[PDB]
């Protein structure tokens, strides 16, 4: 279709937070993040890169999304889950995570492309509708 | 960060619908679409590719999203808009469109990366909350 350099620059430049990570045992290590992801998190490419993405959950580690994500990556099937995340400045938001497993098949490595959005307003709208139905 | 071939395969394989298009006057022509986009629309890469993406609106051409998208692409700034779209089988859904303008700067061409999601359930939840507030 298009040359891969063009595509990489279209991704580098996307308004959508986009990352790639590589499975290592019980971890997945971020090898690629775009600018919009740096803007979403309030971190820098260097701060972010080369660790597992969970670091954004911070203290708040009892969240059902985790298990559903973990369950889903394990089975090798895409998921979409929203977790509470925290920026560098400490502020808190609902991050929707779209995670897709990709096995290399050239080798035994598996990768994941994430695509993430601050969903905080969409959630507030639901908490409200939930209480109206009560 | 990562080699561009790896990245292109992570995109090719994403569960998220991702396209790229190229500005030509009042049009933008799709030069790249991934599999998930083919699945979103119910079209095939060959059917989809090489025309302007509006073809999915079909008959339903009076939609405010259009003007906001048009206004936004013009100004050269990202937007996120949801339009009513129609698959090949005719079925209808709410498609959220995240569109990012990218100028090449090597030449005078401008491109757009879109990232699109069936948002129909999130919308139904709002129509409901809207009427509760009435
Ligand atoms: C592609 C990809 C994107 C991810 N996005 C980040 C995210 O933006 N925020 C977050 O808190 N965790 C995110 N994670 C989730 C964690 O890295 C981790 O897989 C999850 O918390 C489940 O594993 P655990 O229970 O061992 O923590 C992402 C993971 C992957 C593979
Ligand atoms: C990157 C990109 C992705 C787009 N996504 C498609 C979409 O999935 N659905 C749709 O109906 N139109 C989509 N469009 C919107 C139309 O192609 C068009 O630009 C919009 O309807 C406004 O222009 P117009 O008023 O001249 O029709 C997309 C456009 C771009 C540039």
């Amino acid at each position: 279709m298009i040359n891969a350099q063009l595509l990489q620059s279209m991704v580098d430049a996307s308004n959508d937070g986009i990352v790639v990570a590589e499975k290592e045992g019980d971890d997945t290590i971020l090898i690629y993040v775009n600018a919009a992801f740096e803007y979403l998190t309030g971190y820098s490419r260097d701060e972010i890169l080369y660790q597992d993405c969970r670091f954004l959950q911070g203290d708040d580690r009892d969240q059902l999304g985790r298990a559903r994500i973990r369950k889903a990556m394990a089975e090798g099937r895409p998921c979409r889950e929203v977790l509470r995340n925290y920026r560098k400045d400490g502020s808190a938001f609902w991050n929707e995570l779209s995670i897709t497993p990709v096995k290399s098949d050239f080798d035994q490595r598996t990768y994941f492309i994430g695509i993430q959005k601050d969903v905080s307003r969409q959630v507030e709208l639901e908490r409200e509708l939930a209480e109206l139905r009560a």
